[PDB]
């Protein structure tokens, strides 16, 4: 009960790349930062397919637990961004 905004195109490059990837998986155009993946027509099978190309592209694991909990470009962009950053596992 918070995804009530109108379509808003991605404005940060990360968001912009994920929105493109969604268009290639869903076969539609106009993916926004607030577009709820499941509302667009996507489902679990599609969600797992997103993580497949993204894991190889962004070098990062995306479990369904994140995709389903936060089915939005904004969420994935931040979840991915914080992981792509320079960690210090040492």
């Amino acid at each position: 009960p918070v995804t009530e905004a109108q379509y808003v195109a991605p404005t940060n490059a990360v968001e912009s790349k994920l929105a493109e990837i969604w268009e290639r998986v869903l076969g539609v155009s106009g993916i926004g930062i607030l577009d709820n993946f499941f509302q667009i027509g996507g489902h679990a099978l599609k969600a797992m397919a997103v993580a497949a190309q993204v894991h190889r592209e962004y070098q990062v694991e995306l479990p369904l637990k994140v995709l389903f909990a936060q089915p939005t470009i904004k969420a994935l962009a931040q979840y991915v961004a914080t992981r792509s950053h320079h960690h210090h596992h040492h």
